[PDB]
């Protein structure tokens, strides 16, 4: 987004990429899109790029020389005279692009490119003042690292100190500070203030507590909702309704879901959301799930997986990376010995050389939970 000193026009909608190449130049080069490469609206001008050709965090733009010569032309101009370029171009100002609840005390700020918060992780104190979250919220007061990046640089992972709800928003305050956050290098140019982010609700985890059953946890309280079918919450769905909300993948091919009651979700608000596979199917490592695109698609989509108790909240969006499924049952447990058992697992498994085995089973007495026996070795 370039902004403008004057209000500006483009003379003939839409310009094509010939056009383009004559109003903006960049530094250094890019490649524009093939589908509305530039537009204009009062005092600001949208320049839609490549994406083999994306934003680098130390580049700027600038008037096109040729956009004021000629008469084969057809020049952004404000009034009657055309744009000139200014002696020095323009630093691009990084500005945040989403933001999400990936859990009911824990946010996920997406970036335009590698970015650099200093030389140090951060502390709850100085994450307060680059971080301003609208409503009466506050930062962990717990988490040593509240604030940090993942290995590309391009997600911020945030840690709350009261719950999340609906309604909340992150927007990066007006006054800097020390470390503040720049965009490709620690010298690089600073994030700016500017379009206040909704945060919008994804899934948490999920877990199969049988061959066929998946449990998933959702950040927020959630009903499923119908717009036009019926109007107000669902009770059950199918297999092809519950598949246009999310699936359930296994390499590159998909599992089948139940063809009756797939999908369950109270009506007066839940936190769990039921999965059933097929009656020939059957749940194994290396499974995932994720919401997808459809679920936003109200012309389609009748039913589909919103939250608050209400249609007026937000819907659900696919995760940056797609949640694998935890195993959460055993089969059978077997004494092989007076002091040695033998358990069945469900699946493929595996175990560290130097785990400590009472982190990862309890034996006690079903008459009365006290009475536990004890665990020794890996």
């Amino acid at each position: 987004k370039v902004t403008l000193s004057a209000t500006g026009t483009i003379t003939t909608t839409p310009a094509t990429v010939d056009d383009c190449n004559k109003i903006v130049t960049f530094t250094p080069a890019k490649t524009l899109a093939a589908t509305s490469p530039c537009s204009v609206a009062g005092t600001t001008l949208t320049v839609n790029l490549d994406k083999a050709t994306p934003y680098a965090g130390t580049d700027a733009v600038n008037i096109a020389a040729a956009n004021s010569l000629a008469a084969t032309t057809n020049p952004l101009k404000a009034g009657s005279l055309a744009f000139v370029a200014k002696a020095t171009a323009v630093t691009i100002d990084p500005n945040l692009y989403t933001a999400t609840a990936i859990d009911s005390l824990v946010y996920e700020v997406a970036l335009p490119a590698a970015s650099s918060v200093g030389s140090t992780a951060l502390t709850a104190a100085q994450c307060g003042a680059i971080l301003s979250l609208t409503g009466g919220r506050t930062i962990s007061s717990t988490v040593t690292a509240p604030c940090v990046l993942d290995t590309t640089k391009t997600l911020l992972t945030v840690s709350l100190g009261t719950a999340y709800a609906d309604g909340d928003t992150v927007t990066l305050q007006s006054t800097q500070a020390t470390p503040w956050l720049r965009a490709a290098s620690d010298t690089g140019p600073a994030y700016k203030v500017g379009s206040t982010l909704i945060v919008k609700p994804t899934i948490a985890s999920a877990k199969a507590t049988t061959a066929t059953t998946i449990e998933v946890t959702l950040p927020v309280t959630s009903v499923i909702w119908s717009t036009s079918g019926g109007a107000a919450v669902s009770t059950a769905l199918t297999a092809t309704e519950c598949g246009k909300i999310l699936s359930v993948k296994r390499g590159s091919g998909t599992v089948a879901l139940s063809a009756s009651g797939a999908c369950s979700l109270s009506s007066s608000g839940s936190t769990t959301l039921t999965v059933t596979l097929a009656s020939d199917q059957v749940f194994q490592a290396g499974d995932k799930i994720n919401i997808l695109a459809s679920n936003t698609d109200s012309a389609n989509t009748d039913k589909y997986l919103v939250a608050t108790t209400s249609s007026s909240g937000q819907a659900y969006i696919a995760r940056s990376s797609d949640v694998v499924i935890a195993p959460g049952f055993i089969n059978a447990a077997y004494a092989v010995g007076p002091n040695t058992l033998s358990v069945a697992l469900p699946v493929v498994s595996s175990i560290a050389t130097d785990n400590d085995c009472s982190t990862v089973v309890t034996v006690r007495a079903s008459a009365t939970p006290t009475t536990t026996r004890t665990v020794s070795g890996a």
